[PDB]
RNA sequence: GUUAAAACUCUUCUCAUGCUGGAUUCGAAAUUAGGUGCGCUUCGCGUUUAAGUC
């Protein structure tokens, strides 16, 4: 199940609403899966159909946790959204969230130029082959995660990526917190905000050991 | 195949008001309207009257 680990760089700042006034310091892998499925359907590819069901564990999309300055990745706090990396502290917190208003449009947004980790593990090898093609599309062109994406909010650019085979605390929340998503298909324009109750972090279902 | 898309941080408002390139310094220092040229040329103070007289 060789994987691909890369460094996402925010050329433009992002914003992602977690509802009830909540916002995220880092983008979730659900957005990476959504954008990758959109450009796979733009490529008119087989992987698009694999993405089209919104239920395909063939490739596991991990969350785009921020790569720390000296630490590897910021680890979640118990019963909190604060992110702390092991090497030093670098508490991402709510500092990157800044309130903004746009001709009456009030909302919040994240500082660009902070690094983000990426890891997509493709079990099937043919899935890996289409993964390296759509990952070359992520490498040369850009990846877009968040809301007001078409305005440009959420531009992401790969710097350092290696296709490395991948060899407990839940790094990402696993389906009680409500990680809400939607399958907004191009043909099936039905928008389904599914509020999956699940265990939060600090304790794309994935876990990270010590 | 992102709680997504769907929304231009937009409209109004002149770097403007005061302050003179002004002050000081003479176009004068040197040079003679000088050099050449005869107021010359033509025209006789002539004409008239006895030193008479007793």
């Amino acid at each position: 199940m060789k994987e691909i680990k890369g460094i996402l760089e925010s050329i433009t700042g992002f914003s992602i609403p977690l509802d009830n006034g909540e916002y995220a310091l880092y983008p979730a892998g659900r957005h990476l899966r959504g954008a990758i499925g959109y450009i796979a359907f733009n490529l008119d590819l087989p992987i698009s159909s694999k993405f089209l069901d919104f239920d395909f564990d063939d490739i596991i999309f991990r969350d785009l946790l921020p790569i720390s300055k000296c630490g590897k990745i910021f680890y979640p706090e118990k019963n909190s959204n604060s992110l702390k990396c092991p090497s030093c502290n670098e508490i991402y917190g709510s500092s990157v969230l800044r309130n903004i208003m746009a001709r009456g449009l009030s909302y919040k947004e994240v500082i660009e130029g902070k690094k983000y980790r990426l890891s997509i593990i493709v079990k099937d090898e043919k899935y890996l082959n289409e993964m390296e093609a759509i990952i070359r599309y992520i490498l040369s062109y850009g990846i877009y995660l968040g809301n007001k994406v078409s305005k440009g909010y959420g531009k992401f650019k790969i710097k350092e990526y290696s296709i490395v085979d991948i060899l407990v605390l839940l790094l990402s929340d696993a389906i009680e917190k409500d990680i809400v998503f939607s399958k907004k298909e191009i043909s099936s324009s039905k928008f389904e905000i599914i509020r999956k109750r699940g265990k939060a972090k600090g304790d794309f279902g994935e876990i990270i050991s010590l």
